[PDB]
């Protein structure tokens, strides 16, 4: 589909059993998304953005549904107030930046 | 132009007929540029982050040229850790996202 940017581009993700909401985001290197306590190894991470930083869990290989297209790959699971999906994830479900 | 998600969608912008690169963030409501003097008057505001909230000086009607594409919007001045690009000015230029 083509997503206008009047309002924030929310979709709807599925990790494992948990569906949320999250912003398709071209300005995020990686994937971060709300607290949840995910199976399997992690290690501890920093993001900064505005504000300044917060401390991520970064998992490997997390398979995630965006709008029904398969995903795979690193998820930083933190204190952020909304789920963001970051180019890590963008690329792999055909997502462009277009004018 | 198309622009793909493998590395950061980084544009040249005009602005007060300075270069600047800025980035182009689907994720942000608001254009938040580095510290930078423009003329006329601003207010002060509060913006929101993942690492917090931080002081901005808000500038009306500013002209940017975005990748060779005319806005005339709001542009935010602050400790942003880089200067972005948000919906407010992709909707002028036209940007939408597309998979
Ligand atoms: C309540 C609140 O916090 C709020 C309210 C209204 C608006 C906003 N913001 C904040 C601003 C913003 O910082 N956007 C982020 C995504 C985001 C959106 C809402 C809340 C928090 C974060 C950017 O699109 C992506 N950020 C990086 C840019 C600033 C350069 S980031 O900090 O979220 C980030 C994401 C992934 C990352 C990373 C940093 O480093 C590595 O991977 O855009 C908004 O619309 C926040």
């Amino acid at each position: 589909p083509q997503i206008t940017l009047w309002k924030r581009p929310l979709v709807t993700i599925r990790i494992g059993g948990q569906l949320k909401e999250a912003l398709l985001d071209t300005g995020a290197d990686d994937t971060v998304l709300e607290e949840m306590n995910l199976p399997g190894k992690w290690k501890p991470k920093m993001i900064g953005g505005i504000g300044g930083f917060i401390k991520v869990r970064q998992y490997d290989q997390i398979p995630i549904e965006i709008c029904g297209h398969k995903a795979i790959g690193t998820v930083l699971v933190g204190p952020t107030p909304v789920n963001i999906i970051g180019r890590n994830l963008l690329t792999q479900i055909g997502c462009t930046l277009n004018f």
